[PDB]
C-alpha cells in the first residue's frame, strides 16, 4: 500500500508519535519507527498492511 524507506534505520528507541499501523508481522504498530526498526530484526520479511488495528 505504501513504499517506506529505512536503508539502515534501527531505532527501537522511540516513544512519543503514537500511531497503530497494521503491520504484515500480523499486529499493530507504535509507530513507523517501530516498523523500520522490527523490519531490522525480520531481515527484511516484515511489512505494513494497513494503518489501523488490524
Amino acid at each position: 500500500a505504501v513504499s517506506v524507506d529505512c536503508s539502515e534505520y534501527p531505532k527501537c528507541a522511540c516513544t512519543m508519535e503514537y500511531r497503530p499501523l497494521c503491520g504484515s508481522d500480523n499486529k499493530t504498530y507504535g509507530n513507523k519507527c517501530n516498523f523500520c526498526c522490527a523490519v531490522v530484526e525480520s531481515n527484511g520479511t516484515l511489512t505494513l498492511s494497513h494503518f489501523g488495528k488490524c
